[PDB]
């Protein structure tokens, strides 16, 4: 679409195997996923609320439903579910999803505005991007408590009335935490020290645009770039290669989540919303979770 800057014109096109594990109305914004490691995928359809199981076969149960939407999912040590999201009041809300479909709020924190990703950073405690505010918050599921784990504007909109999300997804990887700023279309990175507080932002990468990600264990960095219709490898090195286009399912990739087991340890997930808010000329699709084979295992998330 016309809009666009050429950001990825002249990358090289690589494209991976792929295969549409099983697909939503139109409509339907998936916006993240977590895998089981007995091979079940949970995604998060946003606008109802659902999280959603998927099995290998494509067939799909809604797992449990929350209050308001629903964004961010990641799992605990005793294999629920942390989500991020908003309330019917449109004020984020960390939940925990039990394995019985069960919901509890853990907490309500109206000094956030759209928390998005959210990623384990020790047993108890997790860290989640603030879309809005220029932070990531620290959440522990166990007290449960919330704090500022970095309010910095590398995370934070270059226009403070611009309505695109900055701080989007983040990943461990190694000593760092990498977070897509999706608004100043950037990739960063923090360092993380040994009692798990940061360092200095940097820039890793610039002109990119990346929703969610997720990391190999080589350090690839595995990008769902949405409104580019795109799936993205980004090597340590800094190179970008396009490994899916619109033609493998991808329209409006939002995230990406490898899976665990002997059967797919090396591929990873793509959910999608069709295209809803930039649709491709050939106009929306029916949202997706796209396979993507890499041929490399995942990071492990805890």
């Amino acid at each position: 679409s016309a809009g666009l800057p050429p950001i990825y014109a002249d990358k090289p096109i690589e494209l991976a195997p792929a295969k549409i594990i099983t697909s939503f109305p139109v409509n339907t914004f998936l916006e993240n996923l977590a895998s089981a490691p007995d091979g079940t995928i949970f995604v998060t359809n946003h606008e109802v609320g659902e999280i959603v199981s998927i099995t290998p076969d494509g067939n799909q149960q809604i797992h449990a439903t929350v209050e308001g939407k629903v964004s961010g999912l990641a799992f605990t040590s005793n294999g629920d579910l942390v989500a991020t999201g908003w309330n019917a009041d449109s004020i984020p809300v960390v939940s925990l999803v039990k394995s019985d479909g069960t919901v509890e709020t853990l907490l309500t924190l109206p000094d956030a505005i759209f928390l998005n990703g959210i990623t384990p950073l020790s047993d108890t405690q997790y860290l989640t991007a603030d879309s809005y505010r220029g932070a990531i918050w620290l959440i522990d599921v166990v007290q449960p408590s919330g704090s500022i784990w970095l309010e910095h504007p590398m995370l934070a909109r270059s226009n403070s009335e611009s309505v695109f999300p900055a701080a989007n997804g983040l990943k461990r990887f190694g000593n760092f935490l990498y977070v897509s700023n999706t608004e100043k279309m950037l990739l960063l990175r923090i360092p993380v020290d040994s009692t798990d507080k940061p360092g200095e932002p940097e820039i890793f990468v610039e002109q990119t645009n990346i929703d969610d990600f997720a990391f190999d264990v080589e350090g690839n960095l595995y990008g769902a770039t949405h409104i580019y219709n795109s799936v993205v490898r980004i090597a340590p090195d800094r190179s970008t290669t396009i490994i899916a286009q619109a033609e493998q399912g991808v329209i409006g990739s939002t995230a990406v989540a490898f899976g665990q087991t002997e059967g797919d340890c090396t591929a990873i997930y793509v959910v999608t919303n069709g295209g809803m808010f930039l649709p491709p000329p050939t106009g929306v699709v029916p949202a997706n979770v796209v396979r993507l084979e890499v041929g490399k295992p995942g990071y492990p998330l805890g």
